[PDB]
């Protein structure tokens, strides 16, 4: 009913930003009975946020925001099964996709667990065949390399930790040999880049849409699936692409044999659907299905803590208020998520579309238009890279609130006989330093005090007092690799929860798909019958005329691959 | 002054009053405007139109950059003045690319003759390495180059490399090459960097404006380890050479001294891809010919830039719009939205270009500044970025947003009986997007189609909401040298219309410093058992955390990864 925004608890956090204004973390974070207070850990799961611009009086008050929004009831209904999902009536089970095979969800008055691991198991299965060389090819050969097609939470959820198993000594182990490369864009040099240096005959592809109807990932299904019959025949299909959608009655008619379809369901959202079918599939063919469960379980441990652990202690509850706090109160518009790890570089695009994609909205869950904005602007590099590249805006210009996450165990140890630190050390300098120089800055005093020409004092000042947080886990191996991703998929639900707005509906993309269509039947009616450009405005008209004044060099109608 | 005190700033100030009496859905039916908020040069094509502003507001933003003295600042940069007055130095990386005759003068020496010398070199370089004739220890012709760098020395040449590696000219002038980027001083971006690689067949280029940035030069001496390990320590002078402005230490390095390539303190790293920073890896990779087209490309945008009258000038036109924007119309960021796979590392130096040149606080005069500049910059390639974040873009916080989008496809693909070809696929979006976020969808419009109450506010699109167009003819290394051109010199103009120093970068500095005290520490305690001290009580747990886990390696042990 009522906008979060009208309670006297939203009201409450914003007179409390006036007094957190008069304080400044360069003296915050000598206390060290407040900084003990701020932090919070799982396992091998550290979170720090002393740097925020906060007291334990800040989290006490966005502990009553959270009571008054009724965050604890929404998480348990998400976790029952219940459809919170209320503008497409689906129940949002996520979590279900990871549970253990004994747990009771149900969904529509059935129990979803058994089915959820129907697929796990069938996959298995699928996996020991595919990688053992039992499934071969056309020529006869055994496939070694797979192409995952799909796009958004069909793409960026995979990719994410597809990069973060890369470089892990074991699961590096398990994928000898063996590649995983991705087609998202219907850019045709996507398609060239996914097959090149491939063979058609050692070649599996995984087609993946939660539709089987999205027109970038259909058209790329079509396209690769035609380079296979190009150099293997008509027949080669059925043993060189299988699928993973919701609708396998349009996996059928693509072609593809109906037992080669590994079905996930309509309360798996995109952006929550690396944990099913989508993700599973494509990384048990490369690391096998002991390395993607331990993943699951990684992810199915977060879950429980999620669920069950109070407030003080929660990680994602933490998380999602502080979040709330940065952007609803202090006013910060976007988010940085930096990384130490270069195995995490694909974490940033993900959070990207998990954040932006669930928040990006403008009205309440109920359709009342918000008063304020929500969702914040997520983007980041890993560090160091991202060091060289844009904090030094981070640190003198806008401030943007920044997630560190380091790991203590390396994943590729390097170290130099007689240099001072390890490789590993030299990049954690920095994730230490970093969070350290935004919240204390450089006073002029300070700087004139080193005798720094006045002139320049102005330049070197930093004002500090910019806010940060720091995860520092155990290792980066599949079991927490897991745990990061649940971590994220539920900070992203409880600040929806707080700001009152459905994250698990995706409204914004329809006019977009409207205006492209009707801009397809004017290139085919140009292209294939010379029709004139109608029924656009000018600009439009003079762009679409632009494109279409070069006549192809291909002969009318007539196939042509890289 | 301050030019957020002038009557042009108060004036642009009021006329948004104005604009928010308009909608783009009616500003776009007007063929006067639409034809005016365009310009155009060569293959460039820029479309405006969809901007939230009339040929009024230009005239207005022109009467600013007349206040700001915009024309003089460009001049005194092409004519070689010590604009970067925080710093002493000249601004010239237009200088990089101007033909021998050329007459650009820092400190009263032109600088043309030595930009040549260098290029020169490097192109009689790249001859002798691509013909095989210059070899390994072992003999064998040099295959695969890395790039070792970070930053300026590391973004430019990626985004360039990216977009040349489809380009079926430039892609068939690299066929059996690598060009590979070591960036991170994360020891998984070693393991990553040289996987799968002989040091045999393997040469290194070490690129550091300073030849003192601490991670690059560790990877320097890991990679230096890689080579000496399997073919000696004589191997160096013939495995490794570098790019740098100081060539004593890169004697000092270890390096042959005629294998050090020059470039100069008014060269800015985010402004160097055209020095030896770019043109030597890539010469390598692609040939000097093809490079000298890039190089093209960038100089004719720097004649248009300097020469053309503003209501003709791309990069002016491009500069004052993105500051209206961020000023004005109060959006914090900015989306970079190539329609192009091959633009895919377009944006991270993009990032870099401008949140590097533009994040200051200080005017400069060192004035502290009372409104906030340069704006936060991010990105992902069309299509896919459409479905990772645009729902937040249209109906979510306003971020204006460049489209890029390519006539001529590099990789072509048609199927027979497809209503499209897959470039025309891509594009229909291209057309679409701009045209559904500058129109909107009312609950009118809704209503009429029988969405039922409930789902209309959740499915409304409010509008209004601003891009720009980039049309491009082809993406061939010319043309990409002309997209580099354009944002350089749009970025410099923001800054220019700010009165900040686009070009110095203390706000790097202090994170510096910290990371050198907690490498002291880590060394102190990891070879000396020195306990934790000298940090915040936070600072103080996390190292202890950390240090807690000893490496498994024997005492100063050499390792290398996988
Ligand atoms: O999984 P698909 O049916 O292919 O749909 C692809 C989808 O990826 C994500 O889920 C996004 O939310 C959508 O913007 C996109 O349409
Ligand atoms: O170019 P280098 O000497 O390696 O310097 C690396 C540099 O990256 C960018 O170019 C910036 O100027 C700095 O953030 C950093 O110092």
């Amino acid at each position: 009913p009522a906008l979060i925004s009208d309670t006297d608890q939203w009201k409450a956090l914003q007179a409390h930003v006036g007094a957190i204004h008069k304080t400044h973390l360069r003296d915050l974070m000598t206390d060290a009975d407040r900084c003990k207070a701020m932090t919070a850990e799982f396992e091998g799961v550290f979170l720090d946020y002393s740097r925020q611009q906060a007291t334990t009086e800040t989290v006490d008050k966005l502990f009553k925001l959270a009571e008054a929004a009724k965050l604890k009831e929404k998480i348990d209904k998400m976790f029952k099964g219940e459809k919170i999902n209320t503008t497409e009536n689906r129940s949002v089970l996520h979590v279900a996709l990871r549970a253990p095979r004994d747990a009771v969800i149900n969904s529509d008055g059935v129990n979803v667990v058994p089915e959820v691991w129907a697929v796990k198991d069938k996959i298995k299965q699928f996996s020991e065949t595919f990688r053992s060389g039992s499934w071969v090819g056309a020529t006869g050969k055994p496939l070694t390399n797979v192409v995952s097609v799909g796009i958004g939470g069909s793409f960026l959820g995979p990719l994410f930790v597809h990069t973060a198993l890369q470089t892990d000594p074991e699961a590096a182990e398990s994928a000898k040999g063996r590649q995983l490369r991705f087609l998202a864009n219907v850019d045709p040099v996507d398609v060239a880049r996914s097959i090149k240096d491939l063979d058609p005959a050692t070649t599996l592809v995984v087609v993946v849409s939660k539709t089987f109807t999205t027109a970038e990932t259909m058209l790329n299904a079509r396209t690769i699936k035609e380079w296979i019959v190009s150099s293997l025949g008509p027949q080669a299909v059925s043993k060189h692409m299988i699928a993973v959608s919701t609708n396998l009655k349009l996996v059928k008619e693509f072609g593809i044999d109906p037992n080669n379809a590994f079905a996930f369901w309509d309360w798996v959202g995109g952006r929550y659907s690396v944990c099913s079918a989508v993700g599973v599939l494509p990384l048990s063919l490369q690391y096998g299905f002991p390395i993607v469960q331990k993943f699951l379980e990684g992810a199915s441990s977060i879950d429980n803590h999620f669920h069950t652990s109070s407030f003080e202690k929660n990680i994602p509850v933490l998380l999602g208020l502080l979040s709330v706090w940065n952007v609803s109160f202090l006013g910060y518009p976007a988010r940085a998520i930096l990384p130490y790890s270069q195995a995490l570089e694909k974490l940033a695009p993900h959070i990207q579309q998990l954040s932006m994609e669930s928040n990006g909205k403008g009205v309440s869950i109920d359709g009342v238009r918000l008063p304020y904005e929500a969702g914040e602007i997520d983007f980041g590099e890993p560090g160091t890279n991202g060091q060289h590249s844009f904090y030094q805006l981070i640190h003198q210009g806008r401030v943007i609130p920044c997630d560190f996450i380091g790991v203590i165990k390396s994943q590729q140890p390097v170290y130099l006989k007689g240099e001072t630190v390890s490789n590993h050390d030299e990049l954690m300098s920095n994730f230490f330093a970093q969070p350290d120089a935004l919240a204390y800055g450089k006073t002029p005093e300070q700087l004139h005090s080193e005798k720094v020409p006045e002139n320049l004092i102005s330049h070197k000042t930093f004002q500090g007092n910019r806010p940060s947080l720091s995860f520092l886990l155990s290792s980066l191996s599949a079991y927490e690799i897991g745990q990061l991703l649940s971590i994220y998929e539920h900070r992203i639900a409880v600040q929806g929860f707080i700001w009152g707005i459905n994250s698990f509906d995706q409204w914004g993309v329809e006019l977009g798909k409207s205006l492209a269509s009707t801009v397809r039947k004017q290139l085919h009616a140009s292209r294939m019958e010379g029709k004139p450009v109608e029924g656009f405005n000018p600009s439009s008209a003079s762009l679409l005329t632009r494109f279409l004044a070069v006549k192809p060099s291909t002969p009318y109608d007539t196939t042509v691959l890289p």
